[PDB]
């Protein structure tokens, strides 16, 4: 039953079909779906009459190319999980389909919370994103746009560019999908190996139970488990991390009242 | 019978309340209209149903500060004008209506013909445009867009950008409006004095005469009647050129077979 685009012009062809009265939700993602996905697309399943999931992995928001090529990909498996979902449209777009000319005209974030954190860690990470979720919009042209929490920027960011170019969308956050130990749900995690899972627990149980008062001193104990903290940084009540468990790089943000809570 | 909209709430009013059945023309100006603008707008009062014609300078494309500080500025009599056209819809937005939260997001061009000729010449201007052009778009959703000859980069820029973000938006090329002499109409032109004008009758005197086998020749004879040539340069089958008289900056291009006919 599920409409799978592989182009856009197919996807124009889906979508000029719909009318005006159906609620249209638009699940962006790069494939690889977990639970965390999985989460955000039933709750587009609740309050949508049309449910929408993208999965293309746009090279343009990659600032490391390693990152890129072995970004984990099951086409198959993921398509297995929407019809089991009962999702209504896949847009599985190609390169040449989002970027018929290449990346000629980019959206360049210049504000503060673009620069810090994941920004000042990933050059070019941000501009990539925000044009193709730019793009995305104008061809899904949805109702409701479903964004997950563990990307704290990305949501700030796309709120901004909903408002700044005057997109009729209304976006719902909902929040990090977490394993017991507190780890988010991350499609890299496909890549850590067993002992890493164990270096991840480790740190997680350390979250657990630091007041986050000493930041340099977490810093140490978080280095001891073997990973390398990237950053952590209090902002606004919410304490924002990256660090790499072998070549695998995880991100996470979680208020300070409650930790990575479950 | 104009309606004007001085804020976005008051233009997605009217806005909506227009049936898909009815074709929308949009020209975006930033005001201080000449004839230039008025066959614009004639074309497209002729080829649809509603013709909305918004006038905003933006801020965000003037690189040089007293550029903008100078751009001429005349509401009243552009409203007179655009009502004697029969123009249905005027959109005078104000700056916290397009950038509520200031120039925070923009868009930029890293493509070759925003890096020759005035983006060159113009650091930021075609990023400032693409930005309020994209704005614009979305707020206005016309069928048709209006566009002149004599901003030749800018109407290439805003072709891909139609093109990049799938605006469903046709993109109409309309020619230059030149006075007698050959002089393109310009709203900056407003800001010559009597003998800025006689200089530039003379280079336009001296363009018609040229056949540009010598663009340092045309430079000196440029250079010559007072005003300070800033560019010349063939770009495939055309003629692009700026220059100074004064402190008003002049830009043109045109076919080098034909000149400013
Ligand atoms: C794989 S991510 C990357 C999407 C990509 N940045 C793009 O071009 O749109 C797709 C969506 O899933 C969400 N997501 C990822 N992990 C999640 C988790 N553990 N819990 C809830 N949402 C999650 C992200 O917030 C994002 O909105
Ligand atoms: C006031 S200009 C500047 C518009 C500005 N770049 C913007 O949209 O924000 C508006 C329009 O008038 C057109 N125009 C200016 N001079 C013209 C002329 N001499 N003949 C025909 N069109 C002209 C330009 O092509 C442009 O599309």
């Amino acid at each position: 039953a599920m409409i799978i685009a592989d182009n856009i012009k197919q996807f124009h062809s889906i979508r000029n079909s719909l009318i005006k009265q159906q609620k249209i939700g638009f699940v962006p993602t790069m494939g690889a779906l977990h639970n965390g996905h999985i989460s955000l697309i039933k709750k587009a399943k609740s309050e949508n009459d049309v449910v929408i999931v993208s999965i293309f992995v746009n090279p343009t928001q990659f600032n490391n190319p390693n990152d890129y090529q072995t970004y984990p990909n099951q086409l198959q498996q993921d398509i297995q999980i929407l019809a089991s979902l009962d999702v209504d449209v896949l847009f599985n777009p190609s390169e040449k389909d989002i970027y018929p000319d290449g990346n000629l005209l980019r959206i360049e974030p210049k504000l503060e919370i673009a620069n810090i954190l994941e920004g000042k860690s990933r050059p070019g990470h941000f501009s990539g994103m925000l044009t193709v979720v730019l793009k995305l919009l104008q061809i899904t042209k949805p109702n409701n746009l479903y964004l997950g929490e563990k990307d704290y920027q990305q949501v700030m960011l796309i709120k901004q560019l909903v408002k700044d170019f005057f997109i009729n969308t209304k976006i719902i956050v909902c929040p990090t999908q977490r394993q017991p130990s507190g780890l988010p749900l991350s499609s890299r995690n496909k890549n850590l190996t067993s002992t890493d899972i164990e270096i991840a627990n480790k740190i997680y149980e350390i979250l657990r139970q630091d007041d986050f008062s000493n930041l340099e001193e977490l810093t140490n104990k978080i280095n001891s488990t073997g990973a390398k903290l990237q950053y952590i940084q209090k902002l606004n009540n919410r304490i924002f991390l990256a660090f790499y468990i072998g070549k695998v790089r995880l991100i996470d943000n979680f208020l300070k009242e409650t930790g990575p809570s479950c």
